[PDB]
Protein backbone atom coordinates (compact mmCIF):
# COMPACT_ATOMS: atom_id res chain seq x y z
CA UNK A 1 0.00 0.00 0.00
CA UNK A 2 1.45 3.39 -1.12
CA UNK A 3 0.51 6.02 1.53
CA UNK A 4 -2.59 5.20 3.62
CA UNK A 5 -2.26 4.01 7.23
CA UNK A 6 -1.22 1.04 9.38
CA UNK A 7 -4.06 -1.23 10.58
CA UNK A 8 -4.57 -4.49 12.54
CA UNK A 9 -6.64 -7.49 11.36
CA UNK A 10 -9.66 -6.31 13.50
CA UNK A 11 -10.29 -3.59 10.85
CA UNK A 12 -10.25 -6.10 7.90
CA UNK A 13 -11.03 -9.45 9.57
CA UNK A 14 -11.77 -11.18 6.19
CA UNK A 15 -8.15 -10.49 5.06
CA UNK A 16 -6.11 -13.63 4.17
CA UNK A 17 -2.26 -13.69 4.17
CA UNK A 18 -1.06 -16.24 1.57
CA UNK A 19 2.56 -17.54 1.65
CA UNK A 20 4.50 -20.14 -0.41
CA UNK A 21 6.91 -22.76 0.93
CA UNK A 22 10.03 -22.82 -1.24
CA UNK A 23 11.98 -26.03 -1.86
CA UNK A 24 14.23 -26.09 1.21
CA UNK A 25 11.34 -25.05 3.54
CA UNK A 26 11.77 -21.22 3.43
CA UNK A 27 8.36 -19.38 3.45
CA UNK A 28 7.83 -16.06 1.54
CA UNK A 29 4.70 -13.84 1.29
CA UNK A 30 2.85 -14.13 -2.09
CA UNK A 31 -0.49 -12.27 -2.04
CA UNK A 32 -3.58 -11.18 -0.12
CA UNK A 33 -7.01 -12.85 -0.27
CA UNK A 34 -10.52 -12.45 1.24
CA UNK A 35 -12.58 -15.01 3.24
CA UNK A 36 -15.99 -15.30 1.47
CA UNK A 37 -17.15 -18.41 3.47
CA UNK A 38 -15.63 -20.54 6.26
CA UNK A 39 -13.85 -22.89 3.73
CA UNK A 40 -13.21 -20.44 0.80
CA UNK A 41 -10.58 -17.67 0.27
CA UNK A 42 -10.81 -15.64 -3.00
CA UNK A 43 -7.64 -14.11 -4.54
CA UNK A 44 -5.99 -13.44 -7.99
CA UNK A 45 -4.84 -16.28 -10.39
CA UNK A 46 -1.69 -14.19 -11.24
CA UNK A 47 -0.48 -14.85 -7.60
CA UNK A 48 -0.25 -18.66 -8.23
CA UNK A 49 0.31 -19.09 -12.02
CA UNK A 50 4.15 -19.73 -11.82
CA UNK A 51 3.67 -22.22 -8.88
CA UNK A 52 0.22 -23.87 -9.34
CA UNK A 53 0.75 -26.76 -6.82
CA UNK A 54 -1.78 -26.35 -3.89
CA UNK A 55 0.74 -28.10 -1.52
CA UNK A 56 3.24 -25.15 -1.93
CA UNK A 57 0.86 -22.75 -0.05
CA UNK A 58 -0.05 -21.64 3.49
CA UNK A 59 -3.04 -19.35 4.26
CA UNK A 60 -3.35 -17.38 7.53
CA UNK A 61 -6.49 -15.69 8.84
CA UNK A 62 -6.51 -13.29 11.83
CA UNK A 63 -2.94 -12.17 10.98
CA UNK A 64 -1.91 -8.43 11.32
CA UNK A 65 1.90 -8.89 10.81
CA UNK A 66 4.00 -10.30 7.94
CA UNK A 67 6.76 -12.34 9.72
CA UNK A 68 5.39 -12.56 13.33
CA UNK A 69 2.45 -14.70 14.61
CA UNK A 70 -0.61 -12.58 15.56
CA UNK A 71 -2.38 -13.84 18.74
CA UNK A 72 -5.66 -15.51 17.62
CA UNK A 73 -4.40 -16.34 14.09
CA UNK A 74 -5.35 -19.61 12.28
CA UNK A 75 -3.16 -21.45 9.74
CA UNK A 76 -4.52 -23.50 6.77
CA UNK A 77 -3.33 -25.89 4.07
CA UNK A 78 -4.90 -25.35 0.61
CA UNK A 79 -7.13 -28.38 -0.22
CA UNK A 80 -8.22 -26.99 -3.66
CA UNK A 81 -6.36 -24.19 -5.59
CA UNK A 82 -8.84 -23.19 -8.39
CA UNK A 83 -7.31 -20.85 -11.03
CA UNK A 84 -9.53 -19.28 -13.73
CA UNK A 85 -9.08 -21.40 -16.92
CA UNK A 86 -9.66 -18.24 -19.09
CA UNK A 87 -6.87 -16.26 -17.31
CA UNK A 88 -4.62 -14.33 -19.73
CA UNK A 89 -1.83 -11.76 -19.15
CA UNK A 90 -0.34 -9.10 -21.55
CA UNK A 91 2.57 -6.83 -20.55
CA UNK A 92 0.30 -5.08 -17.99
CA UNK A 93 -3.35 -6.18 -18.01
CA UNK A 94 -4.46 -9.42 -16.33
CA UNK A 95 -7.80 -10.91 -17.61
CA UNK A 96 -10.03 -13.11 -15.38
CA UNK A 97 -7.50 -12.41 -12.57
CA UNK A 98 -9.51 -14.47 -9.98
CA UNK A 99 -8.65 -17.62 -7.92
CA UNK A 100 -10.38 -19.69 -5.14
CA UNK A 101 -8.50 -21.49 -2.31
CA UNK A 102 -10.49 -24.10 -0.36
CA UNK A 103 -8.75 -23.99 3.08
CA UNK A 104 -8.39 -26.87 5.62
CA UNK A 105 -6.33 -26.83 8.88
CA UNK A 106 -4.21 -29.85 10.00
CA UNK A 107 -7.27 -30.78 12.19
CA UNK A 108 -9.39 -30.88 8.95
CA UNK A 109 -11.45 -27.74 9.77
CA UNK A 110 -12.43 -24.45 7.97
CA UNK A 111 -12.22 -20.88 9.43
CA UNK A 112 -13.97 -20.39 12.85
CA UNK A 113 -15.23 -16.75 13.17
CA UNK A 114 -13.81 -14.50 15.93
CA UNK A 115 -13.01 -10.79 16.59
CA UNK A 116 -10.11 -11.23 14.04
CA UNK A 117 -11.75 -13.74 11.54
CA UNK A 118 -14.99 -12.85 9.63
CA UNK A 119 -16.34 -13.37 6.05
CA UNK A 120 -16.95 -10.53 3.53
CA UNK A 121 -20.23 -10.43 1.51
CA UNK A 122 -20.07 -10.79 -2.31
CA UNK A 123 -21.80 -8.16 -4.48
CA UNK A 124 -25.19 -8.81 -6.16
CA UNK A 125 -24.68 -9.53 -9.90
CA UNK A 126 -23.47 -6.41 -11.86
CA UNK A 127 -24.31 -4.30 -8.69
CA UNK A 128 -21.37 -1.83 -8.24
CA UNK A 129 -21.12 1.58 -6.48
CA UNK A 130 -21.23 4.64 -8.80
CA UNK A 131 -17.91 6.23 -9.92
CA UNK A 132 -16.40 8.64 -7.33
CA UNK A 133 -17.40 6.22 -4.50
CA UNK A 134 -14.66 5.86 -1.80
CA UNK A 135 -13.57 2.21 -1.16
CA UNK A 136 -10.80 0.64 0.96
CA UNK A 137 -7.91 -1.67 -0.03
CA UNK A 138 -5.84 -3.71 2.45
CA UNK A 139 -2.45 -5.45 2.15
CA UNK A 140 1.19 -6.18 3.09
CA UNK A 141 2.42 -4.75 -0.29
CA UNK A 142 5.30 -2.26 -0.78
CA UNK A 143 4.96 1.22 0.85
CA UNK A 144 7.04 2.73 -2.05
CA UNK A 145 7.61 1.44 -5.63
CA UNK A 146 11.41 1.48 -4.94
CA UNK A 147 11.15 -0.50 -1.63
CA UNK A 148 12.82 -3.95 -1.56
CA UNK A 149 11.09 -4.93 1.75
CA UNK A 150 7.33 -5.37 2.46
CA UNK A 151 5.91 -3.67 5.59
CA UNK A 152 5.80 -5.92 8.69
CA UNK A 153 2.48 -4.25 9.73
CA UNK A 154 -0.74 -4.54 7.66
CA UNK A 155 -1.86 -1.35 5.84
CA UNK A 156 -5.12 0.08 4.42
CA UNK A 157 -5.95 3.11 2.25
CA UNK A 158 -8.95 4.70 0.50
CA UNK A 159 -9.26 4.94 -3.31
CA UNK A 160 -12.22 6.25 -5.41
CA UNK A 161 -13.87 4.24 -8.25
CA UNK A 162 -13.23 5.53 -11.82
CA UNK A 163 -15.74 5.04 -14.72
CA UNK A 164 -14.91 2.63 -17.60
CA UNK A 165 -15.02 5.76 -19.87
CA UNK A 166 -12.33 7.72 -17.92
CA UNK A 167 -10.13 4.58 -17.45
CA UNK A 168 -10.29 3.89 -21.27
CA UNK A 169 -8.78 7.39 -22.05
CA UNK A 170 -5.50 7.53 -24.08
CA UNK A 171 -3.07 8.51 -21.24
CA UNK A 172 -4.80 6.09 -18.82
CA UNK A 173 -4.98 2.42 -20.02
CA UNK A 174 -6.89 2.57 -23.39
CA UNK A 175 -8.31 -0.86 -24.46
CA UNK A 176 -6.15 -2.58 -21.73
CA UNK A 177 -9.07 -2.13 -19.23
CA UNK A 178 -12.30 -4.14 -20.03
CA UNK A 179 -15.85 -4.02 -18.45
CA UNK A 180 -14.77 -7.04 -16.22
CA UNK A 181 -12.21 -4.67 -14.52
CA UNK A 182 -12.77 -1.67 -12.16
CA UNK A 183 -10.28 1.26 -11.94
CA UNK A 184 -9.78 3.11 -8.63
CA UNK A 185 -7.31 5.86 -7.68
CA UNK A 186 -6.67 8.85 -5.41
CA UNK A 187 -7.61 12.31 -6.82
CA UNK A 188 -3.94 13.40 -6.18
CA UNK A 189 -2.61 9.91 -7.17
CA UNK A 190 -0.89 9.88 -3.70
CA UNK A 191 -2.18 6.45 -2.41
CA UNK A 192 -2.49 3.08 -4.25
CA UNK A 193 -2.02 -0.70 -4.23
CA UNK A 194 1.53 -1.96 -5.13
CA UNK A 195 3.51 -5.27 -5.54
CA UNK A 196 2.46 -7.66 -2.70
CA UNK A 197 -1.11 -6.16 -2.41
CA UNK A 198 -2.52 -8.21 -5.35
CA UNK A 199 -5.19 -10.85 -4.59
CA UNK A 200 -6.34 -8.64 -1.68
CA UNK A 201 -9.71 -6.88 -1.20
CA UNK A 202 -11.28 -3.68 -2.55
CA UNK A 203 -14.26 -3.22 -0.12
CA UNK A 204 -17.11 -0.76 -0.78
CA UNK A 205 -20.22 -0.02 1.34
CA UNK A 206 -23.22 -0.85 -0.94
CA UNK A 207 -26.79 -0.22 0.41
CA UNK A 208 -25.25 -0.15 3.96
CA UNK A 209 -23.30 -3.49 3.54
CA UNK A 210 -19.46 -3.91 3.32
CA UNK A 211 -19.02 -5.67 -0.09
CA UNK A 212 -16.03 -7.29 -1.89
CA UNK A 213 -16.42 -5.04 -4.96
CA UNK A 214 -12.87 -5.85 -6.21
CA UNK A 215 -9.68 -7.98 -6.11
CA UNK A 216 -6.35 -6.08 -6.35
CA UNK A 217 -5.13 -7.14 -9.87
CA UNK A 218 -2.75 -4.87 -11.85
CA UNK A 219 -1.51 -1.34 -12.54
CA UNK A 220 1.27 0.54 -14.37
CA UNK A 221 3.72 1.11 -11.48
CA UNK A 222 2.09 2.33 -8.20
CA UNK A 223 0.54 5.75 -7.30
CA UNK A 224 1.52 7.12 -10.79
CA UNK A 225 -0.44 10.07 -12.33
CA UNK A 226 -3.16 8.84 -14.84
CA UNK A 227 -2.34 5.18 -13.88
CA UNK A 228 -5.13 3.92 -11.54
CA UNK A 229 -5.01 0.59 -9.68
CA UNK A 230 -7.03 -2.04 -11.63
CA UNK A 231 -9.31 -4.52 -9.81
CA UNK A 232 -11.11 -7.73 -10.88
CA UNK A 233 -14.80 -6.67 -11.07
CA UNK A 234 -16.20 -9.33 -8.66
CA UNK A 235 -19.90 -8.53 -9.53
CA UNK A 236 -19.16 -9.89 -13.10
CA UNK A 237 -17.67 -13.25 -11.80
CA UNK A 238 -20.61 -14.58 -9.65
CA UNK A 239 -21.34 -17.52 -12.07
CA UNK A 240 -17.66 -18.69 -11.93
CA UNK A 241 -17.63 -18.37 -8.08
CA UNK A 242 -21.06 -20.16 -7.90
CA UNK A 243 -19.93 -23.09 -10.17
CA UNK A 244 -16.60 -23.64 -8.24
CA UNK A 245 -17.84 -23.38 -4.57
C1 LIG B 1 -0.51 -6.52 -7.35
O1 LIG B 1 0.46 -7.14 -6.80
C2 LIG B 1 -0.52 -5.20 -7.84
C3 LIG B 1 -1.69 -4.57 -8.23
C4 LIG B 1 -1.69 -3.28 -8.74
C5 LIG B 1 -0.49 -2.58 -8.82
N1 LIG B 1 -0.42 -1.34 -9.30
C6 LIG B 1 -1.23 -0.29 -9.07
N2 LIG B 1 -2.28 -0.36 -8.23
N3 LIG B 1 -0.99 0.88 -9.70
C7 LIG B 1 0.71 -3.21 -8.46
C8 LIG B 1 0.69 -4.51 -7.96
Amino acid sequence: IIGGEFTTIENQPWFAAIYRRHRGGSVTYVCGGSLISPCWVISATHCFIDYPKKEDYIVYLGRSRLNSNTQGEMKFEVENLILHKDYSADTLAHHNDIALLKIRSKEGRCAQPSRTIQTIALPSMYNDPQFGTSCEITGFGKEQSTDYLYPEQLKMTVVKLISHRECQQPHYYGSEVTTKMLCAADPQWKTDSCQGDSGGPLVCSLQGRMTLTGIVSWGRGCALKDKPGVYTRVSHFLPWIRSHT
